[PDB]
């Protein structure tokens, strides 16, 4: 690589390691914010729009119930997410602004991105043109180059985790499965449609699983549906391990060639995991029109700008039942979350 790229990544790792070894803790509290609206809900918690009472700034507050985080690997993942997010810095990653805990919950307060999830926009339009898909894919390539150079694996790439910001660019959210890994790792995690074969087969795996998931994401953006789907996960898994994929006729030859090399079932032959690393992807013909420095500097005009009215507009997110944020009189699971 060029010396400027090598020095950029060396400085990035220096800055990450300093925050990694001295994590920030306890930088706000709950009654510093007004609650506005629930933006999403899951098995362990929810994400809410909030407004800081002194500054008037809007944020996305993720709330995790400590008593639903029971398994050893669930606790490990919860601690991974906050330690990594407070240490990273890159143009296409959502920024963590505050974190804290109380008797019942863990809290991560992020910048609020009002344009909504890529998933919503993709399902509304049907599919993205190849130049449109390529604009988003280039941002993921640069983000994985950054994360992998810090010895981080992301492990949750899917359209629901890619938010579109006020300039039409991607902000990646949800680091719940992200982990710092020297060598291999073994946990079964991720959504079935995006899982690489070596996760399904219970092997020790590495950063190659993120490049497989990029292949799935690019296919889904350009086709409108993912390459492997079925009603039961076991059926999805059979398709993934088989080594077969059918491409729509409208795909360009260059797109098909890139996807065959990302959706390579043999991890030792998969693009992103060869001796030239990420540069086999950056130099592929499908990316020949991409100005990689212009993308990083956000100087390229985006395919579209989301419609919203201001920094507190919630019209690009959907409606959920509004439930209490109960905080018990007694502390729960204090020992497990001491480092949070
Ligand atoms: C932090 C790990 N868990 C909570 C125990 C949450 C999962 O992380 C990835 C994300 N999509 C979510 O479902």
């Amino acid at each position: 690589e060029q010396e400027s790229v090598k020095e950029f990544l060396a400085k990035a790792k220096e800055e990450f390691l300093k925050k990694w070894e001295s994590p920030s803790q306890n930088t706000a509290q709950l009654d510093h914010f007004d609650r506005i609206k629930t933006l999403g809900t899951g098995s362990f918690g929810r994400v809410m729009l909030v407004k800081h009472k002194e500054t008037g700034n809007h944020y996305a507050m993720k709330i995790l119930d400590k008593q639903k985080v029971v398994k050893l690997k669930q606790i490990e993942h919860t601690l991974n997410e906050k330690r990594i997010l407070q240490a990273v810095n890159f143009p296409f990653l959502v920024k963590l602004e505050f974190s804290f805990k109380d008797n019942s919950n863990l809290y991560m307060v992020m910048e609020y991105v009002p344009g909504g999830e890529m998933f919503s926009h993709l399902r509304r339009i049907g599919r993205f043109s190849e130049p449109h898909a390529r604009f988003y894919a280039a941002q993921i390539v640069l983000t994985f180059e950054y994360l992998h150079s810090l010895d981080l694996i992301y492990r949750d790439l899917k359209p629901e985790n890619l938010l579109i910001d006020q300039q039409g660019y991607i902000q990646v959210t949800d680091f719940g499965f992200a982990k710092r890994v020297k060598g291999r790792t073994w946990t079964l995690c991720g959504t079935p449609e995006y899982l690489a074969p070596e996760i399904i087969l219970s092997k020790g795996y590495n950063k190659a699983v993120d490049w497989w998931a990029l292949g799935v994401l690019i296919y889904e953006m350009a086709a409108g549906y993912p390459p492997f789907f079925a009603d039961q996960p076991i059926q999805i898994y059979e398709k993934i391990v088989s080594g077969k994929v059918r491409f729509p006729s409208h795909f360009s030859s260059d797109l098909k060639d890139l996807l065959r090399n990302l959706l390579q079932v043999d991890l030792t032959k998969r693009f992103g995991n060869l001796k030239n690393g990420v540069n086999d992807i950056k130099n592929h013909k499908w990316f020949a029109t991409t100005d990689w420095i212009a993308i990083y500097q956000r100087k390229v005009e985006a395919p579209f700008i989301p419609k919203f009215k201001g920094p507190g507009d919630t019209s690009n997110f959907d409606d959920y039942e509004e439930e209490e944020i109960r905080v018990s009189i007694n502390e729960k699971c204090g020992k497990e979350f001491t480092e949070f």
